[PDB]
C-alpha cells in the first residue's frame, strides 16, 4: 500500500495514494479541495453552511459537519472513516494524537498564515493528492487573475491602508503581516500599519492584532480603512458607538468616504483562492463607484 511523502507543519506524512475521502478542519483547506476537483466528505464549517464561500460551497455540494473549528467533533471525524485529515498547525495542536489514531494527518497553516503561507498550504495538499500539475494549473490561473484585479482597481496606492475587525472600544487592526494584510500589500497597497508604526503601537497587541483606540486611530490616521464584519454590516453595537464617537468623526478616512465595510467569512476566514480572488474582485468594484 504505497504512499506520497510530504512535509507538514510536524514533519514528515506519509499520504495514502488512495487518499479519496478527506476531512478538512479549516476553510481554506476546503477551498483548496474544491480547486483540485475533490470533494470533502467532513468540514469543521462551525455548524454555519454559509461561512463556506458560495463559490465553494456549490462546489462541493453535500458534506457532514464535523463541529466547530476551535473544537471538532472527533466521533463525527471517526464515524466518517476518512482516508486523510487537513488539520490546523495551530488550532489542532491538542487534538493532532487522537486525529492520527484516525487517519493519515496533515497538519497546515491556515489560522496563522499570511497569503502566501495559505498558497503553500494548497501546494502541500495538491503534491499529497498526486495532484501537483492541477495545483500549477489552478495558481498560474489564481495569479493572472489577482494581477488582473490589481490593475483594474482604481484606487490611489498611496492612501495607506488599515484592515481591521470591530472589538472593545475601536478596532483589532490586522497588521502588515497577517494573512490581509499580506495580500493588500500583493495587490500593491501600503498598510498604514508598517514595522516602524506597529512597534510603537506594539503595548496594544493582542495575540497578533493591534487593539486601537480611537485615540490611536486619530494618531494613526490612514487614509482608507477596510473594516471586516459579519454579513458586511454596520449596524452592530459596538460598531455603533465607534461610529458615533467624537474623533472617529474626524478621522481622514471617515471624513472622505473611505471606510468600506466587507464580509467577514470572505475577508478575514475563508482565505482560499476563491475567497481572494472575490476580495480583489470586491475592490475593483468599490473603486468604480462615483467619485
Ligand atoms: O476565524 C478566523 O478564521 C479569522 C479571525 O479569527 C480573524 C480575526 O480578526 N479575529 C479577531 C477575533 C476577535 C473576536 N473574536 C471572535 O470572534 C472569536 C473567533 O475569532 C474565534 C476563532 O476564530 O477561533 C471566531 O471566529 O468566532 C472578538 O472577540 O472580538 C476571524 O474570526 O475573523
Ligand atoms: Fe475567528
Amino acid at each position: 500500500a504505497s504512499t506520497i511523502s510530504v512535509k507538514d507543519e510536524n514533519g514528515t506524512v506519509k499520504v495514502p495514494k488512495d487518499a479519496k475521502r478527506i476531512v478538512v478542519l479549516e476553510y481554506s483547506f476546503a477551498d483548496a479541495l474544491a480547486a483540485l476537483d475533490v470533494k470533502p466528505v467532513g468540514i469543521a464549517d462551525d455548524g454555519k453552511k454559509k461561512r463556506i464561500i458560495k463559490p465553494v460551497r456549490e462546489k462541493i455540494g453535500d458534506y457532514t459537519s464535523v463541529g466547530t473549528r476551535k473544537q471538532p467533533n472527533l466521533e463525527e471525524i471517526s464515524k466518517l472513516k476518512p482516508d486523510l485529515i487537513i488539520a490546523d498547525s495551530s488550532r489542532h495542536k491538542g487534538i493532532n494524537k487522537e486525529l492520527n489514531k484516525i487517519a493519515p494527518t496533515l497538519s497546515l497553516k491556515s489560522f496563522d498564515g499570511d497569503y502566501k503561507q495559505n498558497i503553500n498550504s494548497f501546494k502541500t495538499i495538491a503534491k499529497a493528492l498526486n495532484k501537483e500539475k492541477e495545483g500549477e494549473k489552478r495558481l498560474a490561473e489564481h495569479d493572472k487573475l489577482i494581477n488582473k484585479y490589481k490593475d483594474e482597481i482604481k484606487f490611489d496606492r498611496n492612501q495607506k491602508v488599515l484592515p481591521a475587525v470591530v472589538a472593545k472600544a475601536g478596532l483589532l487592526a490586522h497588521p502588515n503581516y497577517s494573512y490581509v494584510g499580506q495580500f493588500l500589500n500583493e495587490l500593491g497597497f501600503k498598510n498604514a500599519l508598517s514595522d516602524d508604526v506597529t512597534k510603537g503601537l506594539s503595548k496594544y497587541l493582542k495575540g497578533p492584532y493591534l487593539q486601537l483606540d480611537t485615540e490611536h486611530l486619530a494618531d494613526l490616521n490612514p487614509e482608507r480603512m477596510i473594516i471586516m464584519t459579519d454579513h458586511a454590516k454596520k449596524d452592530s453595537a459596538e460598531f455603533k458607538k465607534l461610529q458615533e464617537d467624537a474623533t472617529w468623526k474626524k478621522l481622514n478616512a471617515v471624513k472622505n468616504n473611505r471606510v468600506d465595510i466587507v464580509d467577514r467569512d470572505v475577508w478575514a476566514r475563508s482565505r482560499g483562492l476563491i475567497s481572494s480572488e472575490e476580495m480583489a474582485k470586491e475592490l475593483v468594484e468599490l473603486s468604480k463607484k462615483e467619485q
